[PDB]
């Protein structure tokens, strides 16, 4: 059941009206929006190891994890940031329907001014609706228990405790469910480009998930038995009709983590 506030509701469906009119030709910039996000949620967990070292407790890895999944058509954004209680995603919530963001944004592209501050009016999350109609965001903080908060392009969202619990240790997964519109950004060589753009001045690793192919010749009688293997994705072996041929080309796919910056 749905929780937002008439209030919210107005406010985030003006800056979705304002944010898609004016950046329609650069949807791309979401994803530098929500890598700051996730740098600022860093930093203030990296901010208090200094005094503290035993927040990190839960998860040392301190960085950004962008993967695709091509067949549920979703994008995701992780990392092992400060997160979120259930009190810190109210009040960042309320935060957003109380200011007059949109007022701000209407009056820059009434001007003829740029989206290039959405960012510092902390209203940068919003530019996912760019290229999705649906956001899962999955949080957790050391304070609290793994919350998901789920919105939609009509300014609908609702929050509930995770049922698979604790998953992300500590810190955000940003899961955006794209529109038929925006399939090219599940492409690494897509990815790959913007990541490297928009990395520019980010001070923690950004690692993407991206397709390894590994290629041999195996005997046709193993080659039925590499199918199977659980390490790969998928395992392609060459189909031939000749019963002359006793060896077969085989092509093994599967996703590793490399650092992009
Ligand atoms: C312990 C406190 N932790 C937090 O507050 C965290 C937030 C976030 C956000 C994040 C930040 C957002 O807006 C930033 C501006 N707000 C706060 C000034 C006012 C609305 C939004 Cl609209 C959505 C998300 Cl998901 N993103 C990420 N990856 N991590 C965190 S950890």
């Amino acid at each position: 059941e749905s929780m937002e506030s008439h209030q919210y509701q107005t406010e985030v469906t003006r800056l979705m009206d304002i944010i898609v009119n004016s950046l329609y030709t650069q949807k791309e910039v979401f994803l530098r929006e929500l890598i700051s996000n996730a740098a600022d949620a860093l930093e203030k967990i990296r901010f208090l190891s200094l005094s503290d070292e035993s927040v990190l407790g839960e998860e040392k890895k301190l960085e950004i994890r962008i993967s695709a999944n091509k067949e549920k058509n979703i994008l995701s954004i992780t990392d092992t940031g400060i997160g979120m209680t259930k009190v810190d995603l109210i009040n960042n919530l309320g935060t957003i329907a109380k200011s007059g963001t949109s007022n701000f944004l209407e009056a820059i592209s009434k001007s003829g001014g740029d989206m290039s501050l959405i960012g510092q009016f902390g209203v940068g999350f919003y530019s996912a609706f760019l290229v999705a109609d649906k956001v899962i965001v999955y949080t957790k903080n050391n304070d609290d228990e793994q919350y998901i908060w789920e919105s939609t392009a009509d300014a609908k969202f609702t929050i509930y405790k995770d049922p698979r619990g604790a998953t992300l240790k500590r810190g955000t997964r940003i899961s955006l469910h794209l529109k038929e519109d925006a399939t090219n950004l599940l492409n690494d060589k897509k990815l790959m480009d913007l990541i490297s753009k928009y990395s520019q001045f980010i001070q923690f690793p950004i690692y993407l998930l991206h397709e390894n192919v590994y290629t041999e010749e195996v005997l046709a009688d193993i080659a039925k038995d590499m199918v199977n293997d659980p390490n790969y994705d998928s395992v392609k072996v060459e189909e031939t009709d000749d019963p002359n041929k006793k060896t077969r080309t085989v092509e093994k796919k599967v996703k590793k983590w490399t650092l992009m910056n």
